[PDB]
């Protein structure tokens, strides 16, 4: 019986990691090989894609060995490498959506401006900060053990090659929370709203027609689900990560999990979305 939830677990979970691999190359793919498809903000949907991707490649094979035989397999080092790369995809992803909102915030409000100062090989340099700023913030407290907690549960579980349970003391993970999801998140809301309102506003009455403006809105609406559904998939691990290291007792560890697999299902989510929108539908046909 335990043999036919591993099978069947083991099988669910290839076609978890078919499905955000083969997405996100696509969407990828759909970019790179389209004329229509080479804007700055697609740029940007390229970082998500590939934070998305490392997910799918790296963390959920790892993470899936975990949940199906109920032990860590692959050694004290290979799991500080696993908790880095899975802490670095959250933080790059959702600092990318801040730079998304921000960016459409001064393209819709200084389009003159913007257009002769936004280049190509700008927004490639600033994907470039956030992934190195977001590896260090990711890669430097892990590597230095700033994350230990001093239970004795705790120190079992990092003496023991066979626990990758990212247990925390407080100071750790509130501050890495803050800095990694709970800020980005909030200014990504605040301006994505303003945009909204913004967008809203134009088209009501910018030179430009009234039938290119709404265009130009569809591709706005695109962002503002992936931001929307990001949130919806990621707060709520991040409020129990709270709790949790405040009581144990108030989350069970597999509810945690389940949570935390809400997380990495988003990883799945953005190229389904991707395709509902006009332009990258017709490229992935
Ligand atoms: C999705 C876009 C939706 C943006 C909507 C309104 C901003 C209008 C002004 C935006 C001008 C820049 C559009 C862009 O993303 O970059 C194109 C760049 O010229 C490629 O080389
Ligand atoms: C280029 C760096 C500029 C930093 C972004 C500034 C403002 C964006 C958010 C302000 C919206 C509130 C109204
Ligand atoms: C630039 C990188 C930014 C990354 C974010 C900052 C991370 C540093 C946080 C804490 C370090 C100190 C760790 C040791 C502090 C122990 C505090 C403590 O005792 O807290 C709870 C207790 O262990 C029961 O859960
Ligand atoms: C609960 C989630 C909270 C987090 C939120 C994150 C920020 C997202 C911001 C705006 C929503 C984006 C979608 C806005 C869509 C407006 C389109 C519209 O006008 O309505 C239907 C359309 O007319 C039919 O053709
Ligand atoms: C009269 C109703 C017609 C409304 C038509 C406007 C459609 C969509 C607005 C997109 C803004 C979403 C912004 C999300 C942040 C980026
Ligand atoms: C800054 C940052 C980014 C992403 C985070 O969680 C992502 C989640 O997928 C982690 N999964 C494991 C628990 C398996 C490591 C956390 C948790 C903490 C804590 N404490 N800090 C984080
Ligand atoms: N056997 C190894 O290569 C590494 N070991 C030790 C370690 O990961 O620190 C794993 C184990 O003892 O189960
Ligand atoms: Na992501
Ligand atoms: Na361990």
């Amino acid at each position: 019986l335990s043999q036919q939830w591993e099978a069947g677990m083991s099988l669910l979970m290839a076609l978890v990691v078919l499905l955000i691999v083969a997405g996100n190359v696509l969407v990828i793919a759909a970019i790179g090989s389209t004329q229509r498809l080479q804007t700055l903000t697609n740029l940007f949907i390229t970082s998500l894609a590939c934070a998305d991707l490392v997910v799918g490649l790296l963390v959920v094979p790892f993470g899936a060995t975990l949940v199906v035989r109920g032990t860590w397999l692959w050694g004290s080092f290979l799991c500080e490498l696993w908790t880095s790369l899975d802490v670095l995809c959250v933080t790059a992803s959702v600092w990318t959506l801040c730079v998304i909102a921000i960016d459409r915030y001064l393209a819709i409000t200084s389009p003159f401006r913007y257009q002769s100062l936004m280049t190509r090989a700008r927004a490639k340099v600033i994907i470039c900060t956030v992934w190195a700023i977001s590896a260090l913030v990711s890669f430097l407290p892990i590597m230095m053990h700033w994350w230990r907690d001093e239970d004795p549960q705790a120190l079992k579980c990092y003496q023991d090659p066979g626990c990758c349970d990212f247990v925390t003391n407080r100071a750790y993970a509130i501050a890495s929370s803050i800095i990694s999801f709970y800020i980005p998140l909030l200014i990504m809301i605040f301006v994505a709203l303003r945009v909204y309102r913004e967008a809203k506003e134009q088209i009501r009455k910018r030179k430009t027609s009234r039938v290119m403006l709404m265009r130009e809105h569809k591709a706005l609406k695109t962002l503002g689900i992936i931001m929307g559904v990001f949130t919806l998939c990621w707060l709520p691990f991040f409020l129990v990560n709270i709790v949790n290291v405040f009581n144990r007792d108030l989350v069970p560890d597999w509810l945690f999990v389940a949570f935390n697999w809400l997380g990495y299902a988003n990883s799945a989510m953005n190229p389904i979305i991707l395709c509902r929108s006009p332009d990258f539908r017709k490229a992935f046909k």
